[PDB]
DNA sequence: GCGATCACGC
DNA sequence: ACGTGATCGCA
C-alpha cells in the first residue's frame, strides 16, 4: 500500500517545522562533492519530496537546515553534512542519527540503511536501498516516482523509530553515548573529512619511480635465483617456484595450500638466496601498490587534497575505521614505508603538522578496569611496561633484563590485552603452546587483578550476555555459550578485549569532542585532520605549536579520568613524517 | 564480483 | 584482537 506524500515543486513553510525527520540522499557511496539526489523531510504536517536544484536554492530552506534550532532527525548525517559542506551549506540541529542509534544499540547488526535499522523493530514498511539503487555496475539513481517513494518511507521510517531507539537506548544507558559522544562526534568527523588532508603529489611520483626502479632489479634478481619468470604475486605460482622447482622445506600450510606469508619466508631464507628477495618484492609492491599507487588514484587533482571517509559505524568495539584513502594504515615501522608520511604535508603555507599519541593507553585501561595494584602501580611510576613485565615475568631485576627478554614481555602484553591463548601467543614468538603457556601462567601470577579481571569478563559475558566499556558502548557475545571450543573461545577473547580496546576508543573519541571544544574557545586555527585509534593528527600555523604543545596532550589526558595517568606524547614539523 | 592470501596500521 | 585493501584467479 504506497505511502501519501506532496511532491513539491516548491519549499512551503510547513515543510520547515522545528522537528522533522530529513534525508538528503547521497547514493555515490564515496560523499566527498558528490551529488545530492532527493530531499524527503516528514514532520507533523505531513511527508514531502523535493528536488535538490529546488530545495537547496531555497534561501529559506537553506536557512531552516542551518538553524540548531530546527530539530532533524536522520540516518547517516555525516553524509548529508558533508555533501552540503561542499556545496557551502551548513546542517545544523541534527538531533538523532538513527544510524549511530543502530550501531550503539548492536554493533554486530552491521547496520548500513535505514531499512536495516527498521527491521531491528519489526518495521518492515521501506526498502532496503541497494533494493532500490542495485549495486555495482547496474547502480543507478531510480525515476523520480521511485526514488521520491523511497526517500518518503526512509523518512517516515526514521520519523516513527526515533522514539523506540531513544526508549531502548535509555534502558542500556546509552542515550548519552549517543547524544553527548557519538552524535557531536559525527560532526567533528565531518569537519575532518571535508578539511582533508594535502598531499605532496610530486614527492609521492617521485618514490613511484624509484620504486618501479627497483621493483624491477629485484624481479630480475628473483628470475635469476629461480632460472625462470613468473608470477611472483600470486602465492601459488611462489609456492611451485619455492616448495617444488627449489625445494624448500613446508613449514606452514594454508587451507589452499603453502603459506607463503612473511613469517614463513623469514624462517626459509636460510635456504636460498631467492627467500630475502621476494621477502623484499613484496615489501617494495605493497608501497608501490598501496600507498602510491592508492594515494595518487584517491587525491584531488585540483587541492591536492586527500579525503578519507571515518566509517563512524563498522567496528564491532568502537574504533573509526578508514576508507579511500585508509589513513589509518600508512607504514611507520620500517623506515623505507614510514617516508611515505614526508608525502602528507600542511594544508597552508606556514603551517605544521602536529601529531599526539597516548602512550599504552590500552594497558593503562587495562590496568584501571582490571584494578591491578603491580599494574596500576607501575603505570603510576610511569615505567617501561614492557621491561617491568619481563623483570615480572622472567623474575630479574631491571639491570637483567635482556633485548629478547623485553620482547617476549611485550608480545606477551599485546597477546594480554587481545585476549590471550597459548595457542596465539606460540605462533606469535615462534615457541610452543606449552611454553606459551608458561609465560602466560608467570604473568597471571605477577598480575593477579589482571587474571581475576579475564575471569570475571568472560563470567560476566555468559550471564549478561554482553560486555561493556567504560562509556557504556556495548558488544553482545553469543558465541560465549557455544559448546564449539573453537568458537566460544574466540568470543572468550572478545570478551576480555573489548572492553580494553573499546574504552580506549571512548576515551579518545571523548578526547576529540574535547579538544575541538578548547580549540574554538581559544580560536587557534589549528584543526583535527586524522585519527588513528590512539592518535590524533593536527595542523595549525607555525604560531600555535607552543600552545598546542600545552593543549593538545592536557585536554587527552584529561578527557577521562582512570586510576592510572594517562600519558601522551606529542611532537611537531613540516610533514607528518617529521612530527616524530 | 568475490574469497583466499597477504601486509599495512593500532 | 580490531580494521582496509591489493593481487590473483576462479567464478
Ligand atoms: N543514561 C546514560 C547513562 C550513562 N551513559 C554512559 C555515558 C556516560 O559517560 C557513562 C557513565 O555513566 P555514569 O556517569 O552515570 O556512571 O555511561 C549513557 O550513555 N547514558
Ligand atoms: O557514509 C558512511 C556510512 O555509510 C555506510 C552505509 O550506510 O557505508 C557506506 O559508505 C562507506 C564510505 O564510503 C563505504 O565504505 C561503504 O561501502 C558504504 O556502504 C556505513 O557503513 C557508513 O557508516
Amino acid at each position: 500500500a504506497k505511502m501519501a506524500f506532496t511532491l513539491a515543486d516548491r519549499v512551503t513553510e510547513e515543510m520547515l517545522a522545528d522537528k522533522a525527520a530529513l534525508v538528503v540522499e547521497v547514493v555515490e557511496e564515496n560523499y566527498h562533492d558528490a551529488p545530492i539526489v532527493g530531499i524527503a523531510v516528514v514532520n507533523e504536517h505531513g511527508r514531502f519530496f523535493l528536488r535538490p536544484e529546488t530545495a537547496l536554492a531555497d534561501p529559506q530552506f537553506v536557512a531552516w537546515l542551518g538553524d540548531e534550532t530546527k530539530k532533524k532527525s536522520m540516518f547517516d548525517s555525516k553524509r548529508a553534512a558533508v555533501a552540503l559542506k561542499w556545496k557551502g551549506i551548513e546542517l545544523c540541529g541534527v538531533s538523532f542519527d538513527l544510524l549511530l542509534a543502530a550501531y550503539l544499540l548492536d554493533p554486530a547488526q552491521g547496520v548500513d540503511d535505514v531499512a536495516a535499522a527498521a527491521k531491528m523493530k519489526q518495521y518492515e514498511a521501506v526498502r532496503p536501498d541497494e533494493a532500490v539503487y542495485g549495486k555495482g555496475a547496474k547502480r543507478a539513481v531510480p525515476d523520480e516516482p521511485v526514488l521520491a517513494e523511497h526517500l518518503v518511507r526512509k523518512a517516515a521510517a526514521i520519523w516513527e523509530l526515533e522514539r523506540p531507539f531513544l526508549d531502548e537506548l535509555r534502558r542500556n544507558e546509552q542515550d548519552r553515548l549517543l547524544v553527548e559522544l557519538e552524535q557531536p562526534l559525527s560532526s567533528i568527523l565531518a569537519e575532518m573529512e571535508f578539511a582533508g588532508v594535502k598531499v605532496d603529489t610530486k614527492r609521492l611520483e617521485q618514490m613511484g619511480k624509484e620504486l618501479a626502479e627497483q621493483l624491477g632489479t629485484v624481479e630480475q634478481r628473483i628470475y635469476e635465483l629461480a632460472g625462470q619468470e613468473f608470477n611472483i604475486n600470486s602465492p601459488k605460482q611462489l609456492g611451485v617456484i619455492l616448495f617444488e622447482k627449489l625445494q624448500l622445506p613446508v613449514l606452514k600450510k594454508t587451507k589452499t595450500g603453502y603459506s607463503t606469508s612473511a613469517d614463513v619466508l623469514e624462517k626459509l631464507a636460510p635456504y636460498h638466496e631467492i627467500v630475502e628477495n621476494i621477502l623484499h618484492y613484496r615489501q617494495l609492491g605493497k608501497l608501490q601498490s598501496t600507498y602510491i599507487e592508492g594515494l595518487l588514484k584517491v587525491v584531488r587533482p585540483d587541492t591536492k587534497k586527500v579525503h578519507t571517509i571515518f566509517n563512524q559505524a563498522l567496528t564491532q568495539t568502537g574504533r573509526l575505521s578508514s576508507t579511500e584513502p585508509n589513513l589509518q594504515n600508512i607504514p611507520i615501522r620500517l623506515e623505507e614505508g614510514r617516508k611515505i608520511r614526508q608525502a602528507f604535508v600542511p594544508s597552508e603555507s606556514d603551517w605544521l603538522i602536529f601529531a599526539a599519541d597516548y602512550s599504552q593507553i590500552e594497558l593503562r585501561v587495562l590496568a584501571h578496569i582490571a584494578e591491578d595494584d603491580n599494574l596500576m602501580e607501575a603505570f603510576r611510576r610511569d615505567l617501561d611496561i614492557h621491561t617491568k613485565t619481563a623483570m615480572d615475568i622472567f623474575q630479574v631485576s631491571e639491570d637483567e633484563v635482556t633485548p629478547n627478554m623485553r620482547r617476549q614481555a611485550k608480545a606477551v602484553n599485546f597477546g594480554i590485552v587481545y585476549g590471550i591463548s597459548d595457542y596465539g601467543l606460540a605462533q606469535n614468538l615462534n615457541i610452543s603452546r606449552k611454553e606459551a603457556a608458561e609465560f602466560i601462567e608467570r604473568y597471571f601470577e605477577s598480575f593477579p587483578g589482571v587474571k581475576r579481571y579475564m575471569e570475571n569478563i568472560v563470567q560476566e559475558a555468559k550471564q549478561k550476555g554482553y560486555v561493556t566499556t567504560l562509556l557504556h558502548r556495548r558488544r553482545y557475545l553469543p558465541d560465549i555459550t557455544s559448546r564449539n571450543f573453537n568458537v566460544r573461545s574466540f568470543a572468550e577473547r572478545m570478551a576480555m578485549n573489548t572492553p580494553i580496546q573499546g574504552s580506549a576508543a571512548d576515551i579518545i573519541k571523548k578526547a576529540m569532542i574535547d579538544l575541538n571544544a578548547r580549540l574554538k574557545e581559544e580560536r587557534l586555527q589549528a584543526h583535527l585532520l586524522l585519527q588513528v585509534h590512539d592518535e590524533l593528527i593536527l595542523e595549525a600555523p607555525k604560531e600555535e605549536m607552543e600552545r598546542l604543545c600545552r593543549l593538545v596532550p592536557e585536554v587527552m589526558e584529561q578527557a577521562v579520568t582512570l586510576r592510572v595517568p594517562l600519558k601522551v606524547d606529542y611532537h611537531y614539523g613540516s610533514t607528518w613524517y617529521d612530527a616524530k
